């Protein structure tokens, strides 16, 4: 039931049914720190990275045809979800992500070797380092995967989620221009505005959130691949950085390019600190929008009672704004995640920032929580918001 | 493969092999927000809570023998680990934890009903709300679970890990009193201290971490159970609060009591915000300790090189033979996670409204994560780094003698003027202070090392 | 109009009317970073430190009688507020506080020299380093002053302020047990509780805040003095640490003692990070209390309207809960101050944490803002809170 | 020595030499909360605001010639710096900034009334609310001032300081291309890079800081003025908003416009929260740069020793001759202050209620402080550290040759096996790779240095 693998530290046992190699197993044994594995979309991004690197390596004459093709077939299968069991390493590993890099290197080599020899594992004929990792360091590969992942998640999770919110905020309030409600400043009675007008503030906040995302992504399109170990490009052929980036742009259909200065790309993660800053602003916007709805839906008899919130689950008969609670909790999570990203980003030393996994784990969590909670909020709260017109009219007609 | 269940809102389908009910399945369908489930030890805390509440209810005559005994047996199976598949709800739910409370209520009833009738699910003979949740709200139950879980995790994970680090810091540095290294202030050359003395700082930081936890636990021992919906204790018999706390104290063997003021326990989580603050401080201490070990072991040739860190894996694919301080990296990364987790807890804690703070799941999720991560990573750091740390004594000595600031250790022993002559001679010929001491016939190489000792 | 002073870097000009010396002026010229000077109470604490050190030095036989007496007279005058013009250095200086240490050393020497020779300044007969700073480093003196200051401010500003709040929360609500109001969970109508009961939550929060302060001060009583440059005590006579601490305990009438491990005292500021943690919890408590009052006083016609807040200043006739706004802003300040203290505390290197001035500036600001805002809040809001009983009764009698 | 004034609440005394009125003195007596006054540049912004609002009002025919001209002349004297004593109110006031708005309204009226009548104070001929505050609320005025001040400070303090740092990073490192130092990853010995290349990272961080500011300013150019109380623009004539923005654009020479949606501008300060986020990133960049320079200049003998930092003062009283990297300490301390200031702004920004975010003073206070501190400290760091940085070239070379990881730079030039023999020889005899290269007749001391160059 076991296979033996090795590296420069010696022999090590791996359970036969798993495709990973000596360094993954070594990491798996030595870092028994909680159960948070690397996010699926990061693994996906890392797989895309190896795919594109292999193609460039092949085109440069540096890989045998059968090895390049076997690596490519092997990676296509990972992208289809066939080896989700085979990336067991935790986030809390080496700060450069070396081990997760080797996790991808070894699994690809292993699948390819099973195709070519009939048996998985090992370094023949496909070597994890000399073929799958050819011309790469973890120091430039892991940041490249961090940026690919961030872009993919933002374009697939967050931007649609915000557009879903924008659309329903627009559609619901289109005809609330006839509803004249009483404004509150300091929570004290103020002068009148329409309910549509009040909701137009929220619409502006979300529109502006979408604009901030576009500006924050500009540096996240820029990829470190080609800097190798310390930023100089040692062991990377001239042109690799540019051709790799074009390859990733073509597969993702996103405008990726190479980072003009690779030293800045390795030594720091300022792009992601800035990006996390935009996530934080979005958290602030949503906290305000959700809090107002909580407040306007308070009651039914001893609150404000201007809005009726959909009732989705069960002091019997009492129904709570549960979606607002889920969303406002996520907002507080994102704000704390941002402080972690800040502090980790500030702790770079010379040629390398070695806080990379904690940074990307927090970025990707914030994107996913914001997207999922907003979509839930729209479906189970915003879509069925109705104003209580008689209540709004009574409140207005009492104002001094 | 499906069973039908019902609540106030109507009919709903549950996959047959699972034990939860209608309200849990409803929540499962309505809060599809990522993948972060309630932590194992919080579910455990909540089960313990229900076991004790059912026994007190039974003592008050408010549960029949058949029902109280089956509830108790069902809960023991959950505490045995037999139903870890049956708590699927995410953290990002209602802010009171109602759905997770009800998840526990339904699963207990369901296990009991299978035992009594042969078929799982439903509300007869055992009813989730009327029996399992009798005399309880989620408003007082969930805060009770939060504190039980915090105490359990702190005592089972955190205190043992810090003591593990303490013991090995003490053991490893016992005989480092004769290793005389150079002090660095502002990262600039300073005067000497023993390697042991430098480690004594770290030891003190961990001893103080342990004291801080004991003070931080004081209010976490106090339980909300009995406040019910708003804190008034309506639908709760006089004495239930005290008798429930006693039971939990017996089962856990921890000094749990009831909170004097139930309103404070529902409306806020200041106790967990204070506790998070202590976790924050521990993160700050560990960051300093781990950073020093990394800095002291930097090299092997182009850095400081005073400590040899155990080499556990290959550090690089391009540069073979390179070994990195990977355990320090995992620990310092965790430290940054705890610092951020603390801000989340702070902000959530500050957003209470009137009778209830409804940010409860996110608060307890961060507290428990911070505890697990500090504990797991400290344990790993000890096993794979502290255990095998060795000083590079020859390198430590070389560096000590390079310091020009040794002059001020020489002043009281050799005289102010004479030390000045040595330091002048060392600048002119470009030699060490030791070599200049021997050159001018003031002090041998052995007499020089004795004066330099801290004393 | 100028006097010339010097140090090992050479000669430097000081305006004649000022008492400080070469190193203070040098710092004053080289760190032109905003206008935040060291807090008054820190300077005060540093002056107390030099007073007690001199007395111990004198008792050990290490100072001439006339110098010890002149130093003591000189310091008594600083404590009386006579040289508030003479500590111009900014917080954003060397991270060990050396320059502010020399600021105190030089000014004391200067005043003493004016007494003894008729002219201020210089190092004769009282030398800033060899007499006023005898047996001291900035590395152990500045942490000692940080802890003295924190204790003094907490005992003189914060503890009385919280007791003032506790007392008035108690007195105002004593007879609110007859007022039956409707409870709100999730801001939805709930079951009843008395107004006194609701206020008893707030009373508990403040009581518990007072208990947390006592626990957090335990390590802040422990003083670094005697560790000198790197923690070893080089150039400090045996017994100095203990006798100094007793001297400070006697002058302040507070239970100060020496730090058992001086290395921990220099290398880190974990005591203050923990203390700042308690300030943060207090900020959280007060934010809740103040927010509820904002909410319960909302109206007069379109809010909850359960409480009447005092009207202290001027949509004419509209009066806002201005004291609650001041207080809740301070709370957000304290929470951010706490993150600065955290991050700075985490950045220690080997024998010394060199973020000391930013840490103490934030600690002392949080104490002063919390105290002043709470006292203001009590005087201009809590003292005159009255319930609107008819409104409370109407709301209750509408509950489902 | 006193003058009497009045408002809705009654009679109140003001010291005679000051120009403020009844509402300012009331606020002065009721908010005795520490000492933190409104920043100079925010007061200036608010004056500019009133100058432009009065001119637009006059153009609409809603101020008489006498009154508009005297208002304009009074404001110019405030912008000249003639009344810096007359704005005593603390930051910790009402959350809308009403009292500071009224401080400006009263002082302008008072200066104008002295000019027109000979006696300062009061509300005739110039009335604080009816003339100086005409068509304005504090709800739209204070946010307008916040953005004007942020733009002014960013353009006058921050952008110049970052450009100053940029210019000197470029100038100092121009000819450091021939200095070949060793790279460190995980603080472990790695492969070489030029000193210039290492500095190129820092240069990139600052160039990107400047781009980030330009994007962050986009929404700060947009002004609330015209929304009045709740955002509807009641008591504001159509066109006032556009014409006010134009005037401010003319006076400042900055591209200010009116905010399309006034409700968003009153109810929140997301734009300043986003801007704070950019300041945060700049703090993170500077922390890395300053920390590296400190680490590279550590020593002078027992650390890294690659850079010589200019020595500006004595570092110690016990250890004479010790010099500390004091400018790096002041800058990194400021960085921690900005990071905390950002959390305050984030939390304050998140506590808006309906039509108004009433945490405005604390938000703008932190933003402006962060800008001033980053600017002042970067400027000082350049003058007193970056300007005079020199590499210690002999030390840089020594360290480079100690690296065992040079082997991988030798592989493509000398062959894999041959480099292995050199590294084996270097381990056996305990020498450098260069000495072992010459020993085995593979490579001279000059040919070795050429292969090592990054290329
Ligand atoms: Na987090
Ligand atoms: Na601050």
């Amino acid at each position: 039931n076991y296979r033996i693998e090795s590296d420069s530290f010696g022999e090590i046992q791996i359970e036969e049914k798993f495709y990973w190699g000596a360094q993954t197993q070594r990491s798996l044994n030595n870092f028994k720190i909680s159960k948070q594995k690397m996010p699926k979309i990061l693994i996906r991004a890392l797989a895309i990275l190896k795919k594109c690197a292999a193609q460039v390596n092949y085109e440069f004459g540096d890989l045998e045809y059968k090895i390049a093709t076997s690596i490519d077939k092997a990676i296509d299968r990972i992208l289809a979800g066939e080896f989700e069991d085979n990336f067991p390493l935790v986030v809390w590993q080496t700060g450069s992500g070396t081990q997760t890099n080797m996790n991808m290197n070894e699994v690809i080599a292993s699948i390819a070797n099973e195709e070519l020899t009939g048996k998985k594992g090992g370094k023949f004929p496909v070597h994890p380092n000399d073929h799958v990792n050819k011309g790469q360091s973890s120091n430039d590969s892991f940041p490249t995967a961090m940026h690919i992942a961030t872009v993919l998640a933002t374009k697939q999770q967050l931007i649609p989620a915000l557009n879903n919110l924008l659309t329903y905020l627009q559609d619901k309030s289109k005809d609330w221009d006839k509803i004249i409600k009483i404004g509150r400043t300091h929570l004290q009675d103020a002068t009148p505005l329409t309910l549509k007008q009040e909701f137009s503030g929220y619409i502006t906040q979300i529109e502006y959130a979408l604009e901030r995302i576009e500006d924050a992504l500009k540096k996240v399109y820029l990829l470190a691949q080609g800097g190798t170990a310390v930023g100089t490009g040692i062991n990377s052929k001239i042109g690799f950085d540019i051709k790799f980036a074009q390859k990733v742009a073509e597969f993702t259909q996103q405008p990726f390019k190479t980072a003009p200065n690779k030293f800045e790309s390795l030594a720091a993660h300022d792009a992601l600190v800035e990006f996390s800053g935009t996530l934080n602003t979005i958290a602030v916007s949503l906290m305000k929008i959700a809090n107002d709805i909580r407040l306007l839906g308070s009651g039914p008899r001893c609150g404000l009672g201007e809005l009726h919130l959909p009732e989705n689950e069960p002091m019997p008969g009492k129904v709570n704004p549960t979606q607002v609670e889920a969303l406002t909790m996520v907002c507080t999570q994102v704000m704390g995640n941002h402080v972690t990203v800040t502090i980790a980003g500030s702790n770079g030393h010379l040629e390398l920032n070695v806080f990379k996994p904690v940074i990307i784990y927090n970025i990707l969590q914030s994107i996913e929580l914001l997207s999922d909670s907003v979509n839930s909020f729209v479906t189970h709260c915003v879509k069925g918001l109705e104003p209580n017109i008689a209540r709004i009219n009574t409140l207005r007609d009492k104002s001094l």
